[PDB]
């Protein structure tokens, strides 16, 4: 799936200045606790796709940062 990732502590996104083709939300989102395939900053966050259902995007049922 697609979604913002969610730091698991905060419950709060990954902020990201450079927009776009980023190699810093890329990085992260391939994180093997994250297994993402590809990642870019989106509206100022860390944006992923090809996540598996286990992990978990952006918001958090019990974890909120909003």
């Amino acid at each position: 799936k697609e979604g913002y990732l969610v730091n698991k502590s905060t419950g709060c996104k990954y902020g990201c200045l450079k927009l776009g083709e980023n190699e810093g939300c890329d990085k992260e989102c391939k994180a093997k606790n994250q297994g993402g395939s590809y990642g870019y900053c989106y509206a100022f966050a860390c944006w992923c796709e090809g996540l598996p259902e286990s992990t978990p995007t952006y918001p958090l049922p019990n974890k909120s940062c909003s």
